């Protein structure tokens, strides 16, 4: 089901999430 990798994702949401948003700035470089 979702919920087991929901866990999982819960903590990684955030990560990807905010990886996401620093990856489309810096990415204007190259």
């Amino acid at each position: 089901v979702k919920g087991r990798i929901d866990a999982p994702d819960f903590p990684s949401s955030p990560a990807i999430l905010g990886k996401a948003a620093t990856d489309v700035v810096a990415a204007w470089k190259s």
